[PDB]
């Protein structure tokens, strides 16, 4: 299953954590988003980290995979941020 696949589908996942993130923002409806938000990142964390598992694998064989160094790169820089947009939510969930 091509990584632009998945890249697009856990790009629209982060997009609609962001849309309960906003709405529970503004806010049972606040227990309910709560439960939906906090299970929707553990989903994603769990997408990303099978695209680093996919990363490592890649990088270690390039005879295998032939994958261009720019592209492996912008694999990582987009785990990245997908990352670093999961951690901004989940740093309000605490406790």
């Amino acid at each position: 299953d091509p990584f632009f696949v998945v890249r697009g589908e856990v790009q629209k996942a982060v997009n609609t954590a962001r849309g309960l993130y906003q709405r529970w923002c503004e806010l049972e409806e606040l227990d309910w988003t709560t439960n939906e938000l906090r299970n929707g990142l553990r989903s994603i964390e769990w997408d990303l980290e099978d695209l680093e598992e996919t990363i490592g694998i890649v990088e270690a064989n390039p005879g295998k995979f032939k994958l261009p160094a720019g592209d492996l790169q912008e694999r990582k820089v987009f785990v990245e941020r997908m990352r670093e947009a999961v951690q901004e939510m989940k740093d309000h969930m605490v406790s």
